[PDB]
């Protein structure tokens, strides 16, 4: 089983390390698909946000980052992963997930899409939470690895 | 009664297209009304998505397409409609329906809202979903009429 | 002895908006309304008018406050030394993100409580972004909005 895990990861978060260290613990291979998301225009370049995910994961081996801008459905295959691993906060990420998971269904069959919870510790951190409130010089050390705290103390001076 | 069923149709889907059929068999006079949706920077102009609609409906004699960049509450009245059409997905459509149909009651009292739910093999089909695969080169096919899926295919070339 | 802060974008400030500080300035000594700049939002009303409508609209409560900020929320209610937010709940949406909004503040500002009210079914459905996009085509907005803002809107879009 090669598990992949999708999303902006702008920048990674507390959040996402949670999810990544379970899927760590329950999959031979888990790999972290960093999307480009250019109409998202991200606060980090795909480079950061890969150079991110890869210091906060380093310490798993069997944990890869990597980069992408394709489609979901065809990149997965390229990386030969048979799961999508995504976490569901709230109903709105369940609606989506939800819809996404039906389409994705259509487009890449052989791929499972399956999904995780938060611990509660984890269960509000957002990326653009995390983002507006270091734009504004708050504390986000309790949401973040300090590499990126460091990352996001940088970018805003 | 004349019912009408206002969408941005960016482009028509299935989705729409099966409300469509089945409201046609209900009512004596339907309207597709598509809105201009400036602020959804719509990946077909407005001649283009009515254009679509209406080769897609083409086949339905009850049914009409017209292209509106009023308010809504306005072009029902001149278009002399009694009764809104809507869809309902998911809780984030019915949430969102439910305070547009109050909303309309004040500014259209004389005009019901009414929904109807998606058929489970188009419940999942989202507009937005579409333009995204399109756009990445995936096959959405599936999810569209001939002509969208031609007209998706050239949109990006 | 508590002072409530009732912070938002308030592009323009609405009735929906309005009975809440109604409602507000009856239960606390003292109501601030924090009104964001949000740039993030490209506002149709300047912070500048978006405080000035919000005071027209709140002059006749005197308990109550109107003040401009864009700063952090969570600095800037400790810099006010309100212990309460004030949030309205109209619909399933606000709800998720406020309850997402209040654990981070308490991470940030532990001191501070985070409360509640939900809209009189008469205002559940008025929204800003609502009352905008009606004026913008000319639509009568005088059920949701004071007359002051009515008139905000009327001119802005001419
Ligand atoms: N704190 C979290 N806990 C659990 N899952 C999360 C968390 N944060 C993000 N995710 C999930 O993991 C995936 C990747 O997140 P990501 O794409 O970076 O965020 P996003 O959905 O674009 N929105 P945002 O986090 O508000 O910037 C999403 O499917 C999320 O459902
Ligand atoms: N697959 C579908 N099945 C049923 N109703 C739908 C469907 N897709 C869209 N609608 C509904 O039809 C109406 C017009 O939709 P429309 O404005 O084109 O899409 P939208 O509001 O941009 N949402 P999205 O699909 O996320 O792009 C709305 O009432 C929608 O909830
Ligand atoms: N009619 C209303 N009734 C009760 N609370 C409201 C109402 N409208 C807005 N609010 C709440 O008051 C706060 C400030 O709102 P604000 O951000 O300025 O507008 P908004 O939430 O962006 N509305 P909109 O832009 O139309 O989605 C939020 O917690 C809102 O959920």
């Amino acid at each position: 089983n090669r598990v992949l895990y999708p999303g902006t990861f702008d920048p990674i978060t507390k959040g996402h390390g949670d999810l990544i260290e379970r899927a760590s613990r329950l999959f031979d291979h888990v790999i972290i698909a960093v999307a480009a998301s250019p109409k998202k225009n991200p606060l980090f370049s795909l480079e950061q946000r890969v150079a991110l995910a890869q210091e906060v994961t380093k310490h798993l081996p069997n944990v890869e980052v990597v980069g992408f801008s394709t489609l979901l459905a065809h990149f997965v295959k390229e990386q030969k992963a048979n799961v999508f691993l995504r976490g569901l906060r709230a109903v709105s990420d369940f609606e989506y997930e939800f819809q996404l998971a039906n389409m994705n269904r259509q487009l890449a069959p052989d791929v499972e899409s399956m999904f995780l919870t938060p611990s509660e510790k984890y269960s509000f951190i957002s990326s653009t939470l995390v983002r507006e409130i270091a734009a504004l010089g708050g504390d986000i050390s309790k949401f973040v690895h300090p590499a990126v705290a460091d990352a996001l103390a940088e970018r805003f001076k």
